[PDB]
């Protein structure tokens, strides 16, 4: 008997040939403020490892994990959540050619029915009467509705990562599967997004007029002391040392973000080689850090996307670089040690995705700037409403906007500079993991 | 000075070499329904021929050819009309990578400027007194507005002939560019589109309140006795008797259209590969008829779009095929002769695009259907609203639906056909070319 209860595709630790594996983040925060005699937070075996612990009766205290049909899990998982609805939300399919929702499409939706029925089930099974339920994610949408049927006495939430598809961005799905997954969703008390466009986006789509749920904004923020620790260890120094000796006596533009279709990279790079054009008194005298580390390589779209990535970077070294400068500094590794001494360095911020649900490194980079850092930050960026008194707003697709607001920001008097960072780092700060957590907790006594 | 003026890019002669040549069709033939001595076409010279006739002063009487330098006509006309502005309208764009408003783009919008006012300026010169003036598509929306500052006393219209994208899609350009581009559509007292739907995100995009421009809706149809003459000369009798041996004794589901991006012809065959897979009793019983004609060459988009319709369709052959069958015939020509034998032989249309302003082709086939023939129809065809009644609905993403329909489609009984022909038939016809333009002169009294 659980009193709450949280669910998620991912959940605290993963198993290897046995080895158990732990991740932090939000979640873990958020529960370690609940008694752990009265939690149960369930979750899916991720590969072949994970459905080996459930075979054996391996796992941690307050965590079920599920055994989902290998060929199910991928349907669901990787096809519907992870492809489908991740594009539908993002605006990312390529009208000419996709969506396609043929045969095989409904095959697989009928997988991802499946997949939120086993956490379902699991969940009517588990949950003291009249507990609180906490459904985290697109890849969970059906399940407050199936849960509502099984369990009509439970306080259900649930809450989007992602932003939300606009109504006529939505419409494209057949309305049996649109109308569906709606319903799946509606049977929440409480459905949380990370913004209010998000959250109107989501009210539009259902038609208005939904009284037994409520809609709520949850911007997700940062824990300042927490970051802040982990940005002034020794390793950090030292990498941070090194990375001021491969940069030299240059300014910098960071991203540190993997190569994800939403996160508008190319313009980035675009925008960066035309500052450069227009503005050539920053030859020898900036450096772009960006990241070509793959965010997917089991689908044509996403590893197209990392060569391009590659590929501009490149010509853009070979047009302007010399023996001493190299323009655009690519990392192909995945180091959160050299990402937080990047962040400590940034004289320049480029966050710029075309949509986004909340990118914290807009909040994250503020709050252990060493000296200031101005911000360069996209209108569909999920941090936008709460940082954009404080950020230079670009355009995503207007590159010469954004090759101006690159030289503004390089150009920011070091004072306003520095007043911004505190502004700015400040409102990164108003909600941490654990509050925003409790929040959604606190959402289901309404 | 006239006191009729016709614009568009694309006039009713051609020189070639020199020779003019009238190439006609369903809306020059529209256009010209008000050639009188007292009316004048202004339209670009598109080649060599043409352009000698502007330098040696020959031109054929009411129209009048502007010679427009090289690089600006390339930049105005291939690039923001026939590629920004077809994009935008089509919702076209594959947004991770495409729209990109850079220094270039930029410049390009400098010669549209340019092109248009090389029109407004050729308008203005040549109009009497409060003349009526009719400027046609997408590639001269800023002339209203230009011309209006030149020459206050005109009455002027512009029909736009393409889809006009949904507001949210349309706030993609930069808010200058967008501002500019509907300051120059609202210099019309007067502002046609094809269908309610494109009038109203014309509308909602514009907002405000514009007191001095009607947005009016005025769908072109087809003149049934010039087609159905054209479709019964001794030369499409013979190309319909060769095409019905090649095809067999087999039904048909025809379409004609050039590999455009949003004409939708992937979706539809991979409709036709799940038909030939869930209703499999059609095997040997149907021919697939489609063109893979290209649309553009110079677009590395297009020449993907044409060679991937052509690989699908030999996928499917390869599939399905027998020494005595092939399942999709494919043409690699643009004959006329050809295709409106293809019309009169149809059992099914196959008419999905993604959206479009106007395909005629949904009109033209039950004009001539020989013994009738069933119409499957996307609700993003500009011919929806009037034809959606008798035809076979479907949504364009949705190739499930659209593999439904066609079997629906072909095993629709003849007498229900024939009363759905007649029909659509009959409202294919109630607004013909010539008509369609005389309401929209009549429109500009007041």
């Amino acid at each position: 008997g659980a009193s709450v209860l949280v669910a998620s595709n991912r959940g605290p630790v993963s198993y290897v040939r046995l080895d158990a594996r732990r991740g932090g983040g939000g979640l873990v925060s958020g529960l370690s403020a609940v008694s752990s005699q009265d939690s149960l937070w369930v979750c899916a075996a991720l590969g072949e490892g994970d459905r080996e612990a459930v075979r054996r009766g391996i796992g941690e205290p307050g965590v079920r994990m599920l055994d989902i049909a290998p060929d199910v899990y991928a349907d669901a998982y990787n096809g519907i959540a992870n492809s489908v609805l991740w594009f539908l939300h993002h605006h990312l399919y390529d009208i000419p050619r996709e969506p396609v929702f043929d045969a095989a499409f409904r095959h697989r939706w009928e997988a991802y029915r499946a997949y939120n029925r086993a956490f379902a089930e699991a969940l009517a099974a588990a949950a003291d009467e009249g507990a609180a339920v906490l459904v985290q994610d697109y890849h969970l949408a059906l399940v407050p509705g199936q849960l509502r049927e099984l369990r009509p006495d439970l306080r259900i939430g649930h809450f989007t990562h992602t932003p939300w598809a606009s109504p006529e961005y939505f419409r494209m799905l057949p309305a049996d599967i649109g109308d569906e997954l709606l319903r799946g969703m509606l049977g929440a008390d409480e459905l949380g997004f990370h913004t209010s466009a998000w959250a109107s986006a989501f009210l539009s789509c259902a038609g208005g007029e939904q009284p037994r749920t409520r809609v709520r904004v949850h911007p997700l923020g940062v824990d300042a002391e927490e970051l802040r620790a982990l940005a002034h260890r020794p390793q950090v120094d030292e990498r941070l040392a090194r990375l001021r000796e491969e940069v030299g006596d240059r300014k910098t533009i960071v991203r540190v973000d993997r190569t994800e279709l939403s996160k508008n990279i190319l313009r980035g790079l675009l925008a960066y080689r035309e500052l450069l054009t227009v503005h050539p008194e920053w030859r020898d005298r900036v450096v772009h850090l960006a990241s070509a580390y793959p965010s997917r390589q089991d689908l044509a779209a996403y590893r197209a996307y990392t060569a391009s990535v590659t590929e501009l970077a490149a010509e853009i070294n070979a047009e302007f670089g010399t023996a001493d400068w190299q323009p655009v500094l690519v990392s192909v590794e995945d180091d959160f040690t050299r990402s937080l001494a990047a962040y400590r360095l940034a004289d320049v911020a480029l966050v710029n995705p075309v949509r986004d649900g909340m990118n914290l490194v807009a909040k994250e980079i503020p709050v252990v700037s060493d000296a200031g850092c101005a911000l360069v930050l996209s209108t569909g960026a999920g941090a936008y409403e709460e940082l954009k008194e404080d950020a230079l707003t670009v355009h995503p697709y207007d590159v010469s906007e954004t090759a101006e607001a690159l030289h503004t920001a390089l150009t920011m008097p070091p004072p306003e500079r520095a007043d911004r960072t505190k502004r700015l780092a400040s409102a990164a700060t108003a909600l941490p993991p654990q509050r925003w957590f409790l929040n959604q907790l606190e959402g289901l006594s309404d």
